């Protein structure tokens, strides 16, 4: 019936002098959460969405359905929405990068094995007597099948799978200390439950005996885990749409030195542990690899079909539902390990986590003011954890002050990064 | 195929000596938003979900699907989930309140008619020359059908529809002044777009010439619109689950005078404009009418099947997905108009809106610290808007301090309230 449904819709399109595009998304997911060791919550669900979009004289009309029925009613509904107020569809015939986004191994696990992974993460997080509790362990896996096809010959399909295991531990102290760790994986074999729980505990324990420090300007070694979150505020800035709308602090900066020469940031279609990796965007445009910053120089914005057509450039393959975005946004590593970065910094702050991005990070101005966790370093060694600190600045100035980049690359949902050394940052 | 799906599931349940429950949710929604008069976003979407839950020896196994096929495999999947972490289904045979939740008129409207409603609200909001712009107008309508059935004898069905229209305007001043208004209704004939637009503009225009006032303790006439929002923080407090888990400041307070004797708050299964109104909860339990507070005295918590069994009380019909909640939480009116309340207060502050509940309202402690909009009142008359006002306090202390309740009842999504006079509140 997907073929039949497609066929009926394409025949209707031709009959009515419009183009039609059909986007199909089918997902299967399993998740579970332990709360202080007890399995308190899980989901096992399958989902299915079909979007029907009709294009006439550059205007679109769109109807979304979770049922593959009544194509003519669906079509007539989309057609009627053409009046709700330029646009175009992507044609068939392009080449797409081949990528191993679907492995098929998470699907083979029994639910007992998934539970046993989560319980093992809990057990490792709980082992040390200094851990007072383990408020959360979370497991998730997902399989997703995407199809986009239209009357201009587009016909593309991709499947992706992957999973995530996360643990958070609390260590005993004057103020309780929290720690967490996660791994993203394409296959279950790449999740190490025991190591994940052990790291969450190590994280928490290392903050025991934290002290606050005087407000001031310090050199900051921002660990990968903090930078992976912070980098997300760069994503709206590099949308060509946000630039056009006067909602980006990068307008007029193409070709300028926005970052330190040490800093290159790429949009990558694929990374083995980047679970958003995909060969095409939601307009069916092949995803592309490129520098956004190349040795600190801003090379391009990211586009959808509308902004590319408007700005006279080639589509870049970044037109996703919800906004123009990178697939994997990666800060390119340099050659120093974390330990080498500590040594080079010699005296300063290490920031390992940031919190409150939603309230605290302004992508229009670049300004941020964020609660943070970290350590004091003297003589190239962590001396003690740092309590109750806030960091603030402008993300673009941060980019300017990255003087050294590590080789300890970590992957998150949409960002990938090593640790960096920032010349100086405002700490409160 | 729902009846065929059900019959096959039920037969498998019998064959395996387990119980099975099926919950069906089917929705259609249409929404639109104008951004400064330009219709720049809309949704037209149908959704469908079925949840299959199997019960064996007080354990449940759940599987959710957005496709009615392969009941045998859905059953097996739910059954395999019994391993993952007491429990009971609601049985057949109880009586439900009959209520007019589905009218069927929104669905008869054309897309152009819906578009014309939102445009008339915008025109009406933009008409006065003091309005700089009308940043948002939003229209939404929805129809929902719910079925819950199980092998104990439960078989219940309900349909609900309704709609919303909202406008926000900005008025010219040294600092721009914002105002807004919405109406919720079960039929479009009860939405008045010209009035909603005009009221948004009036709200903004009335704040022109707003002035600062000295921080301190003032009498506060809290207008229905502000109270409707504030009251939402009471909802987690009255959940029996939150009470048991030490996440409510009401633990141990049953039978105590939590509120002023002037304050009665009911949970009501139905209000004509209460769009969440429903004869049964997500467990199939009939919804019930009861005092939560009666003349200030805390009479009961709200329950789901689990909490009710645990406490040995009858289920109340408040077991909803996402937490125990009232259907329509209503502060019962007194006899005084808004104008009469102003005259009684004589001198003090009117609060018309509060902002920032998410991060500013703590339903565990009851503490709130919120941005607000309002006016200064002298000699029983509004004098001028009050600029940059924050209000703070404890929601329970506010309930104690409500000395007079108005008769100007307005409905929100889950709360229904008139305006109230609060003896004293902290204003900054």
């Amino acid at each position: 019936t997907f073929e039949e449904f497609k066929d009926r819709l394409f025949a209707l399109a031709k009959k009515n002098g419009v183009e039609v595009q059909i986007s199909f998304l089918e997902t299967r997911e399993f998740s579970l959460r332990l709360a202080n060791g007890d399995l308190d919550q899980y989901t096992d669900a399958g989902k299915f969405n079909v979007e029907i979009k009709v294009l006439k004289d550059g205007k679109t009309g769109t109807f979304r359905t979770q049922v593959l029925e009544n194509p003519e009613k669906c079509f007539e509904e989309a057609l009627s929405n053409l009046q709700v107020k330029k646009e175009y569809f992507f044609e068939g015939g392009k080449e797409y990068r081949e990528m191993e986004t679907y492995v098929g191994r998470f699907e083979k696990l029994s639910v007992k094995e998934k539970m046993d992974m989560a319980k093992k993460a809990h057990e490792s997080a709980a082992k040390d007597e200094r851990v007072v509790m383990v408020p959360t362990v979370m497991y998730k896996d997902m399989v997703i099948k995407k199809i986009i096809t239209n009357t201009l010959g587009l016909d593309v399909e991709s499947q992706m799978d992957g999973g995530f295991l996360f643990a958070m531990a609390i260590a005993r102290d004057a103020n309780p200390r929290s720690g967490s760790w996660y791994e993203l994986a394409r296959t279950p074999e790449d999740l190490n439950p025991e190591e994940i729980g052990k790291r969450a505990a190590e994280e928490a324990i290392s903050l025991i005996g934290s002290k606050t420090i005087p407000s001031g300007k310090y050199p900051v070694l921002m660990r990968n885990t903090a930078l992976l979150d912070l980098m997300e505020m760069f994503i709206p800035m590099i949308s060509a749409e946000n630039v056009q709308k006067n909602l980006s602090p990068l307008k007029g900066k193409l070709g300028e030195q926005v970052g330190n020469p040490a800093v290159s940031i790429k949009d990558l279609p694929y990374h083995p542990k980047g679970l958003s990796s995909t060969p095409f965007d939601d307009e069916g445009v092949p995803t592309t690899e490129k520098f956004v910053l190349e040795n600190g120089v801003l090379k391009t914005f990211l586009h959808n079909l509308k902004t590319a057509r408007k700005e006279g450039v080639e589509p870049t393959g970044n037109g996703f539902v919800g906004g123009i975005r990178p697939v994997n946004l990666m800060l390119m590593p340099g050659e120093k390990s974390f330990e080498e970065l500590l040594k080079e910094m010699d005296r300063g702050v290490v920031i390992t986590e940031v919190e409150g991005m939603h309230a605290g990070a302004n992508s229009i101005s670049g300004e941020f003011s964020l609660f943070a966790k970290g350590y004091w370093v003297e003589n190239g060694e962590i001396a003690h954890g740092v309590e109750d600190i806030t960091i603030s600045g402008n993300f673009l100035d941060l980019l300017r002050k990255i003087v050294l980049v590590g080789n300890d690359v970590k992957v998150s949902q949409h960002t990938i990064a090593p640790s960096v050394l920032v010349e100086v940052l405002d700490v409160a």
